[PDB]
């Protein structure tokens, strides 16, 4: 019961990788440390292959079919709808992986004759047969990281037209029923203000609070055929069309089982059965199946009034302590449970009795006070890997802008108003790019969006004391401190100095610009102005924006 079986050939690139930070007249001002900084690239794909690869043992007992049959009772509630082609088609994003049958993914934007035929063929083919593997090309991601090197990670994609046709089928499917199934417990349903409340009322909610996240090593590899038929019966709960019910069989027998592995230049790389990671389904099917085997883990660990917090694979638990060498045990048994099921660790889970020590989804809960001196909880990160990423960002255009996704998600915290939003609205003003679209990713799906507009959209998420927060934590600010000093990233004095001049230039230029630098830099004034609800944030549409999670899913909003 192998994840993946290989022929021996290359998992080769699409284009010229860099792996060294690329420099310009701007990368000093950010980070001097460059040898630190790195992109993953296809050189390091056979690492990867022999860490992705592994046999799965699974042993299935009462309480895995107990909270299973609970979880379905909850899916026969949800009531899902079909897409149409076209409706499909606009969830497309620009620029999307072009199909192998000579279209792209502007042509399936603009409801091309030639995308729309070849998505109705491709369609009528997932009602006709339901046994054909179909076919995926396997790809080394391009990613950046800060040294101490990681290998490539891999992505696992159908064509252009099946993406289209599993997002006819599913779409409403995998936006509706995470959160039915799983309540409160399902992540993506918040915004990062909402996710901190939600941590934060539950370890009140108990006597005496524990709480640890689980990290399972190679989670989509982890994942088994009974698994993606488990994924599929719990859909199939769904009311849907019968096309629906078909096409979702077909997709689930064909493609979500398992597959053939194509590299870029066409040649056979091996055989997948486990989780595809460029599926619509991979991030509700791997938080459904996460939340599965560790709410069926939980009870065998006989761990007291467990409250789950499940992303994905990424899964935080905060529960009633039992002492803390009782609770050191309890996660040895959880731990078995789960490598039972086929979710072993990665690292060794650990119980922790601070709130601000748990880490779920590479973030932890901290305080800071707003303008009234109340004190104010607020989700933040170790800031490295989005330093790294802005290094890149700095010298190289790149298809995600994660300095801009970091400044919507971490507009309240230290670094990513100090130096995040200084020196890219720097760089924006230089170039007269305020206005130009970029995009980013909320949750693992596409969002074009203008710089100007972050002041309304970051009023709208965290609220208007993000604009206000002051008097962070020892241990937020020694942490930021010292990632500084470690990539060679100017200290926090000299951004407070930097954001003076770019506040000055933003006001300047008037208009939506001034709002930028009246709101977005208000801390580094010594006389502050009041800050007043933007009339232009209640008229944002955000309705999508913290729905469910799309990562790896092929979705733009
Ligand atoms: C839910 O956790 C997040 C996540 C977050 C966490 C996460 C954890 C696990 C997975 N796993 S998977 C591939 O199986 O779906 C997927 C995800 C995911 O898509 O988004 C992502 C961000 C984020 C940061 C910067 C730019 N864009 C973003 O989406 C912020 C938060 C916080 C903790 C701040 C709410």
């Amino acid at each position: 019961h192998m994840s993946y079986t290989w022929t021996g050939a290359l998992i080769t690139p699409c284009a010229a990788e860099e792996s060294k930070l690329p420099i310009n007249a701007l990368s000093n001002s950010l980070l001097r440390h460059h040898n630190m900084v790195y992109a993953t690239t296809s050189r390091s794909a056979g690492l990867r292959q022999k860490k992705v690869t592994f046999d799965r043992l699974q042993v299935l007992d009462d309480h895995y079919r107990d909270v299973l049959k609970e979880m379905k009772a909850k899916a026969s509630t949800v009531k899902a709808k079909l897409l149409s082609v076209e409706e499909a088609c606009k969830l497309t994003p620009p620029h999307s992986a072009k199909s192998k049958f000579g279209y792209g993914a502007k042509d399936v934007r603009n409801l091309s004759s030639k995308a729309v035929n070849h998505i109705h063929s491709v369609w009528k083919d997932l009602l006709e047969d339901t046994v054909t593997p179909i076919d995926t090309t396997i790809m080394a991601k391009n990613e950046v990281f800060c040294v101490q090197r990681k290998p490539a990670r891999l992505i696992v994609f159908p064509d252009l037209g099946v993406r289209v046709c599993e997002k006819m089928a599913l779409y409403d499917v995998v936006s509706t029923l995470p959160q039915v199934v799983m309540g409160s417990s399902y992540g993506f349903q918040y915004s990062p203000g909402q996710r901190v409340e939600f941590l934060v009322n539950t370890w009140k909610s108990k006597k005496n609070p524990m709480g640890f996240s689980y990290d399972t090593r190679c989670f989509d590899s982890t994942v088994t055929e009974n698994d993606i038929r488990v994924e599929e019966s719990i859909y199939q709960c769904c009311d849907l069309a019968p096309e629906a019910r078909q096409a979702i069989k077909s997709l689930t027998e064909r493609l979500y089982i398992g597959g053939p592995l194509t590299n870029s230049k066409g040649q056979n790389c091996g055989y997948r059965r486990c989780r595809a990671s460029g599926v619509l389904t991979t991030s509700c099917g791997n938080t459904l199946t996460c939340y599965l085997k560790a709410s069926a883990a939980c009870r065998a660990a006989k761990l007291q009034d467990c409250t789950m917090l499940v992303n994905g694979d990424d899964l935080v638990v905060i529960c009633e302590s039992a002492g803390t060498q009782e609770d050191a045990a309890s996660l040895r048994v959880f731990t078995e449970a789960m490598t039972r099921y086929s979710a072993p660790p990665g690292d060794p889970p650990q119980p922790e009795y601070d709130l601000e020590l748990i880490t779920s989804c590479s973030s932890n809960v901290s305080v800071a006070h707003d303008a009234s001196g109340k004190r104010v909880y607020y989700l933040t990160r170790d800031p490295t890997t989005p330093l790294a990423r802005a290094a890149w960002e700095t010298a190289r255009h790149t298809p995600v802008n994660s300095w801009l996704g970091n400044i919507i998600m971490y507009a309240p915290t230290l670094w990513a108003r100090m130096i995040l939003m200084t020196h890219f609205f720097s760089i924006l003003l230089a170039q007269e790019q305020l206005e130009k679209a970029l995009d980013c990713q909320i949750y693992g799906a596409c969002y074009s969006i203008e710089p100007l507009d972050l002041p309304q959209i970051i009023e709208r998420l965290h609220g208007l004391s993000a604009f206000s927060l002051h008097s962070y934590s020892p241990g937020e600010i020694n942490r930021v401190a010292s990632c500084l000093r470690k990539l060679g990233v100017p200290p926090l004095r000299v951004w407070r100095h930097r954001a003076r001049s770019v506040r000055a230039r933003l006001l300047s230029q008037g208009g939506r610009a001034a709002t930028c630098g009246k709101y977005l830099f208000n801390w580094a004034v010594k006389t502050k102005l009041k800050l007043t609800p933007i009339p232009a944030a209640s008229r944002l549409d955000l309705s999508g924006w913290f729905v469910a999670g799309y990562s790896g899913g092929d979705i733009y909003h």
